[PDB]
């Protein structure tokens, strides 16, 4: 068991993709900070063991966590069937909607989602993510571009070579405030959670006990407060 592993050897390795305010990223000292970076702190501690982040780029991010780079995944993660089927989910850490993102002068032309699939609009996303999914599916009509960072395509929308992107929304939110503007998608919420390697149910049991421990005793709603006011 990876647990086993981990206490070993006295750390806990998490996978995070470190340019996603406010769940993990550089501070102004370039150091790690965030929602899920306070959560991996928390789970260290509760470990007994220290704690090192492993940069990684979002769209090889369960792959990496399949070959052993890390631990478990701590980096805003949406629970879907499709990634049930090569990796464990936590129980629900967190929930997201999809956001779209706009020039403030382009807010009049976009009423919704359905405004957007046209054949001349052209929509940013992050590789891998489920905006893109949600893009792909519900936008076909429309040109996606894709970026392996969220803050290329956040400089796609600013520069004007994208009419908007499409981001979980308390991301967008973060990148309102910087003088953009937000329209909201009403058609589907989904819980985040920390993913781990298949066959190793003691680690899952622990994340799942100690999330349901700091759910319990105040911990969790200090920290979420703190990220989400
Ligand atoms: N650190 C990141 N780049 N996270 C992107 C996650 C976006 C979306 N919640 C997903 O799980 O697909």
């Amino acid at each position: 068991s990876t647990l086993d592993e981990i206490m070993k050897r006295g750390t806990l390795r998490v996978g995070t993709d470190a340019d996603y305010k406010p769940f993990s990223f550089k501070d102004k000292n370039g150091q790690y900070t965030g929602f899920d970076i306070d959560l991996a702190k928390a789970l260290a501690k509760e470990l007994g063991v220290k704690v090192e982040f492993v940069p990684t780029t979002w769209d090889g991010i369960i792959p990496a966590l399949q070959t052993g780079k890390f631990d478990i995944v701590m980096s805003g993660m949406t629970i879907t069937p499709e990634r049930k089927k090569k990796v464990d989910f936590s129980d629900p850490y967190m929930t997201a909607g999809q956001t779209i993102l706009v020039k403030k002068d382009n807010a009049d032309k976009i009423k919704s989602f359905e405004d957007l699939n046209k054949p001349d609009v052209k929509v940013a996303v992050q590789l891998g993510t489920t905006s893109e999914q949600a893009a792909k599916e519900f936008l076909p009509k429309a040109k996606i571009r894709t970026f392996e960072n969220n803050a290329e395509a956040f400089q796609e929308v600013v520069s004007g070579r994208a009419d908007a992107m499409v981001t979980d929304s308390p991301v967008a939110a973060y990148y309102a405030k910087l003088a953009v503007v937000v329209v909201d998608e009403p058609f589907t919420h989904e819980p985040l959670g920390f993913a781990i390697r298949k066959g190793d149910p003691e680690l899952l049991n622990w994340v799942n006990n100690w999330l349901k421990q700091m759910k319990k005793d105040g911990t969790y709603d200090k920290l979420y407060e703190k990220w989400f006011k």
